[PDB]
């Protein structure tokens, strides 16, 4: 009946947690989920919840939803203004559902290595493993233009702690047989340009978001690692010192930066935090300052379905007005959680060294 709203320092870690392809939602069909849904009923707010038909203030972490209850809600709320959130949700899902089960697979080849073979790579080296990139999952819609967020998610369970430990074998075949793989960063800062940027990869697009001005297929880019072959001039023996990346990377055991792929998914690459962590945690790398404009509609939107000093007294100096406009000032140094800033710092070999146009998997040494 009396309803308000929230602090707005509940309102960035919101826009972390969602962005993270992370909100719980409640369905009208399916309750409490995040799966499949054409509309999302009242949303989370951190520890806050909000029915999203007055967007009001309704509930709290020790609170718990079980039914719909009745309070005066202004139903002037159209759920068109804000599908783009579960779009991206979905987006979220799908991608990293993919990084899984390609990872799987990955390991999957990895371990079928013989030592006649591995003591090759330590007799000659060379690439071991032989994958097309035409088994990428088209089920998926980075890989089918007609897949789609409008499509049912099969659901997963335990993506984390599996990423974790699919990774953990890899650094651990990486630094222990030494290999120099499809996958290495020194810094990713400069991708999309900053490689040499060749041939009708050049299609290759990069907002930083999501938008239904694209869906997101595309091959998946490789340097030129095929030189070395090529060349007699820069194989084992050579890279027997600089090439493989642990040098940089230094100790895996030991580990105070990231680790991160060739670009490949979601138009990206992306980033693994270190063992010093505690976990190897893949991180799609972003920037926020379009994260900021997404509210540039409920603004407003509020601005009228909400009073002058209640709102005044709700958000900081300007209201919501100032509030944006400040927030804006602030986003990309606050907005930032510093997994973002867990890069490194070395690098004797440079990053100027091959184009990056679509190949397949494969790895050598």
């Amino acid at each position: 009946m009396e309803v308000c709203l929230p602090n707005g320092h509940q309102i960035v870690d919101l826009i972390n947690n969602a962005f993270e392809g992370r909100v719980s939602i409640y369905s009208a069909q399916e309750g409490w989920d995040k799966t499949i849904s054409a509309q999302p009923d009242m949303m989370v707010c951190g520890g806050a919840v909000v029915c999203m038909h007055c967007l009001g203030v309704v509930g709290s972490l020790q609170r718990k939803l079980k039914h719909l209850p009745h309070h005066r809600c202004n139903q002037q709320i159209r759920h068109q203004d804000y599908v783009d959130v579960q779009f991206a949700d979905r987006v979220t899902a799908h991608w990293k559902r993919g990084m899984l089960s390609f990872v799987c697979q990955m390991h999957a080849m990895m371990n079928d290595v013989s030592p006649e073979d591995l003591d090759r790579v330590r007799t000659e080296g060379g690439s071991l493993v032989e994958l097309n990139w035409l088994q990428v999952d088209p089920n998926s819609m980075f890989r089918s233009i007609h897949s789609s967020w409008t499509d049912p998610l099969q659901v997963v369970d335990d993506l984390d702690t599996k990423l974790d430990q699919y990774w953990t074998a890899l650094n651990l075949m990486i630094d222990s047989s030494d290999l120099v793989p499809n996958f290495m960063m020194r810094d990713p800062s400069h991708a999309f340009n900053g490689v040499r940027l060749e041939g009708d990869a050049r299609q290759t697009q990069f907002s930083r978001t999501f938008d239904s001005r694209s869906s997101l297929e595309w091959g998946v880019m490789v340097y030129d690692y095929s030189e070395l072959e090529h060349d007699p001039s820069k194989g084992r023996a050579y890279r027997k010192e600089l090439v493989t990346p642990a040098r940089d990377f230094g100790h895996f055991g030991l580990s105070h930066y990231s680790r991160a792929t060739t670009p490949i998914l979601g138009k990206m690459p992306a980033v693994f935090s270190g063992m010093l962590t505690g976990n190897c945690k893949m991180y799609p790398f972003i920037k926020g300052t379009a994260k900021l404009k997404t509210v540039r509609k409920l603004v407003d939107s509020v601005n009228h379905a909400w009073g002058v000093e209640k709102i005044r007294y709700a958000l900081g100096p300007g209201g919501m007005t100032g509030w944006y406009n400040r927030t804006m000032q602030q986003a990309p140094i606050v907005l930032t959680p510093a997994a973002l800033t867990m890069f490194s710092d070395t690098t004797k070999f440079g990053d100027l060294d091959y184009p990056v146009m679509i190949g397949d998997p494969m790895i050598l040494g």
